[PDB]
């Protein structure tokens, strides 16, 4: 049993809901929050900089420490860090941005960090300003993760659209 709630369930492991990923984090305080990073971990806009918004920029703070002293990350990639106010931690996973070129195969690569944690609090990968069809990366979400999975979605036409097409 967990903390999460209203959500409704896909599969054996996968849970969906029409939520605020920022207000979702700040209310369960999950031990791990998924950040729609960057290789550069440069939270400007979408998921990212509304977590680091939240943050009061201590996000930021951090991930400049961190790529100083270990570089970029890989597209497909993952590091974890402090969740500061929001969670335990936060696993920053980079999905392929299409608005960049990047293979949209490295989609699975990127849900496969997941694995790694028990349970995880995310937004659905590569989606978003990240340009992916987001129906396609739940897809690869409930075919890739096998670990507890709450998956919030901003947009609730989106939402009910991810849910209506689910099969
Ligand atoms: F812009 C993006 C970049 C990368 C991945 C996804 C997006 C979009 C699609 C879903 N998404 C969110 N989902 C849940 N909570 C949220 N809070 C603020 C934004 C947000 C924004």
């Amino acid at each position: 049993v967990n903390s999460f709630s209203g959500y409704l369930k896909l599969t054996d492991n996968v849970y969906i809901k029409n939520a605020d990923i920022v207000e979702e984090a700040k209310k369960v305080k999950p031990t791990v929050v998924v950040n729609a990073a960057n290789v550069y971990l440069k939270h400007g806009g979408g998921v990212a900089g509304a977590l680091n918004k939240a943050t009061n920029n201590a996000m930021q703070v951090e991930s400049d420490d961190y790529i100083a002293t270990n570089g970029p990350l890989k597209v497909g990639g993952s590091c974890v860090l402090s969740g500061h106010n929001l969670a335990k931690h936060c696993l920053h996973v980079v999905g392929p941005n299409v608005n960049k070129g990047e293979d949209i195969q490295l989609l699975k690569s990127a849900y496969e960090n997941f694995n790694q944690h028990e349970v995880l609090l995310a937004p659905l990968l590569s989606a978003g300003i990240f340009g992916a069809d987001p129906i396609h990366s739940l897809r690869v979400c409930v075919d890739t993760v096998r670990t507890n999975v709450y998956l919030a979605v901003f947009d609730k036409n989106l939402y009910d659209k991810l849910v209506s097409s689910f099969l």
